[PDB]
């Protein structure tokens, strides 16, 4: 069982969970903050080409350094030189770009 973790579990780790599901030989996601528990993934992140409920476990992968530190593991990124978090749509595609590289299997 693989668990992908970001801060609110509405943008990054929900994307990681679906990318990994598609790449997989067959995931879940959650968040360090429970402020968004029960919400659907961010409307902008579901919108794309590119199929994406927030919940707040120690499973058999952190999106940024704050999620990770400061079984636990961008260090599977092989092509693109964190998975970045108040932005326009281009930042959402970059998140997907990084997860298609990193998504490890």
């Amino acid at each position: 069982k693989l668990l992908f973790v970001c801060l609110g579990n509405i943008c990054r780790s929900p994307a990681a969970e679906n990318i990994m599901n598609a790449q997989i030989l067959g995931c879940d996601s959650a968040g360090t903050s429970s402020y968004h528990v029960g919400d659907s993934p961010d409307r902008r992140m579901t919108e794309s080409l590119k199929r994406v409920r927030a919940r707040q476990d120690f499973f058999d992968l952190a999106m940024d350094g704050d999620n990770y530190r400061n079984k636990v593991k961008c260090d599977y990124t092989e092509k693109f030189g964190e998975v970045p978090d108040y932005g326009g749509q281009a930042g959402f595609e970059h998140v997907i770009d990084l997860l298609e590289d990193a998504c490890l299997t």
